[PDB]
DNA sequence: ATCTGTACATGTACAGAT
DNA sequence: ATCTGTACATGTACAGAT
DNA sequence: ATCTGTACATGTACAGAT
DNA sequence: ATCTGTACATGTACAGAT
């Protein structure tokens, strides 16, 4: 009851969403076709929506959207990267409008980027309806992040990603297990679309910089988040609602409220909250383990599960069962007990976060 | 226990699966390739396997295989024949044939006769033709005999017909996103192949859904992980493997039976599905209740005259024009009788 | 004349609004 | 409870191309 | 256009465990 | 008696090659 008040606060309004979409959508809409014209080296580039808002997770405002420009690379060959799991060179197998991105047959992330971004901000430049503008680089952003005034405020990131139709990647064999909630079929299912490879662009001076792809699962997440029940009727018409969601826009709520008044949490961001939640659900797999009469306790458990990640150290890409998105290569420990303290803070004082 | 017993009786071997179906095979990958290998009006038939066999409810034998030849055809107008929902005139290659289903099925059926006539290497041979049978009937003996149905169909890409806007009652068992996703996919047409005499009979076609039937029969569960590897059986199919076997060996008896077949048990199945849609209450543990509670659905499915087409409501399969009552009383009585009796016909 | 990439046309789950 | 805007999947029309 | 290759669903079969 | 793990078998979706 505390929280469904909480959430009353978190939820968008359809004014809101209307106007904002409109402009978003032009501005897109825009962008694709820009990339359609000419000798340009990302025709064929097709639109992918996802991130929260179109999971139907985004709160309190509808301030940021995230669409990817996806391209079709057939016949490549992938070097994983130092075993990390995660990040790949891309190879090429012949001697394709990729030419001027190619080395040593090496695909370069940074030399595509910078022409994608090249290429967005011309267009952005053209546009005299909308007050719109294109965000500085930032280092390990695989995006180039629009800044429209609506009068609000609104970000759009677009992601360049490139889409390999063959099997997905060994490192993720044991990834994605979801056998004993949504099933063997959906699994098999889920594996047989694309994967997607996006832009490190790390910056950190280290070798392959500019040549390292990371490995994406935002269509993948954003099928989960919509058929996220054991049972097909899960917060359907006909069906029983869960608060599954729910549970994720108060922990996405608690680390926004954080993030926003200590920059110790600079490290941490909504995609751990995300995989956390991930993990919750396959362990409670029941849609009756997330009745919105059990909220309270709900988010109770998702809280202690996220703290022990914290403490020890360990939250498991949900994809890349191998690569650990809390190592201390990525966040220190100082960074994680101070967030630790936090949480266990606002668990055991009332949420008073809520209510700023 | 008894009920344990008679299902592994009728459980398919799998030799016998692995012998009936690579001759199967043979066969059918040869008419398919007589179809579009020539300029025949069906260049571009493409395979769709339906029915018992492949949705894993075959009992007794691997004996009997249903394989749908289908054909897109683009821009049809249909035409529902005197407001019987399931049947249909179809209207604007084919311009040899308002389409007549009797004039396709024949031309159809006189090419499988000519490709199986060049066959050396199996023991095949096509069925006398079937009033009433959208299909062309392959018999096979490798000894064994094997029956294989090739079904001439049309492929709809549009909306379904209005008729079925009440049908695929799901919403509560496999949801209002598998029905949307399954009312996506397209719809189909087979002859109606009577000889009643009556008016339009013969070029009016029938709706088929064999092929949303099969999804149904592979993902029948309220839960994702029901009958998977990492989920709980349940005796759905078991159950309908029951009744059928109830009204093979019936049927096998009694010719008062012949307007019956096992498309009615499956319908009545689909509706009991419906009506109890928890994973739950098809627990393997409570197969002889089950069992008991569709023989009861179905004893007032006759008693009522009532047995309604699953994706067509208005189409009675119990209607009187097309089972009579006493085929209905008299079938009612056999059904009691195994019932209060311990099923005697499952001993032979 | 026919062909076809682009975009309209249709339908409905999701979830905010009343 | 019903009404309703957006997102999204798939079917199809046609201007401009061939 | 056609067709093989791959992956894993649905099954059956059976020994060893419970 | 049932359950569980491994072996053995066919069916089917779709990537990629030719
Ligand atoms: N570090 C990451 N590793 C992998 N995927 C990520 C990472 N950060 C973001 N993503 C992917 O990109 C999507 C968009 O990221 P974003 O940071 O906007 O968060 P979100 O899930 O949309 O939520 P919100 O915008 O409301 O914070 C995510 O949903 C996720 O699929
Ligand atoms: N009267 C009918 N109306 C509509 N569809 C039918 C009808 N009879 C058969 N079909 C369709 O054709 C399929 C094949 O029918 P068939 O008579 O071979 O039975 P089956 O379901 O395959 O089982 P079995 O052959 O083991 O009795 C059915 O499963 C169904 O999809
Ligand atoms: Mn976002
Ligand atoms: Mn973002
Ligand atoms: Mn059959
Ligand atoms: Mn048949
Ligand atoms: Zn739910
Ligand atoms: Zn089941």
């Amino acid at each position: 009851d505390k929280l469904k008040k909480v959430l009353d606060k978190l939820r968008l309004k359809r004014k809101d969403i209307s106007e904002a979409a409109e402009t978003v959508n032009k501005v897109v809409e825009r962008l694709l076709r820009r990339m359609q014209k000419r000798e340009s080296e990302f025709k064929g580039v097709e639109q992918l929506n996802t991130g929260s808002y179109y999971e139907h997770v985004k709160i309190s405002a509808p301030n940021e959207f995230d669409v990817m420009f996806k391209l079709e690379v057939p016949r490549i060959e992938l070097q994983e990267y130092y075993e990390t799991g995660a990040f790949y060179l891309v190879k090429f197998k012949r001697i394709n409008p990729l030419s001027h991105f190619l080395e040593g047959e090496v695909l370069s992330a940074t030399k595509m980027l910078s022409k994608f971004r090249k290429i967005i901000k011309e267009e952005v430049k053209e546009i005299k309806d909308i007050d719109v503008s294109v965000e500085k680089e930032k280092p390990g952003s695989p995006a180039v992040t629009l800044l429209i005034r609506n009068p609000e405020e609104i970000s759009v990131d677009i992601i360049l990603a490139l889409e390999s139709k063959g099997s997905w990647p060994i490192s993720t064999k044991e990834g994605l297990p979801i056998q004993g909630w949504l099933g063997t079929k959906v699994r098999t299912n889920l594996r047989r679309e694309p994967f997607y490879l996006v832009p490190k662009n790390a910056k950190d001076g280290n070798s392959f910089q500019g040549e390292t792809w990371r490995l994406s699962f935002s269509h993948t997440e954003k099928y989960i988040l919509n058929n996220h029940g054991i049972e097909k009727t899960c917060c359907e018409s006909s069906g029983a609602k869960c608060c599954r969601k729910e549970c994720l826009k108060l922990m996405k709520y608690l680390l926004e409220q954080l993030k926003k008044e200590f920059q110790e949490l600079d490290a941490f961001c909504s995609y751990h909250v995300k995989t956390a939640i991930f993990h919750m659900w396959t362990q409670d797999p029941q849609d009756s383990q997330w009745d919105p009469r059990n909220l309270s306790s709900c988010f109770d458990k998702l809280l202690a599960f996220f703290l022990e990640c914290l403490r020890t150290e360990k939250l498991d890409h949900y994809f890349i069962p191998k690569f650990n998105l809390f190592s201390q290569e990525l966040i220190d420990r100082k960074s994680k007990e101070f967030l630790s303290k936090k949480i266990e803070y606002e668990r055991n004082n009332g949420f008073p976060i809520f209510d700023k």
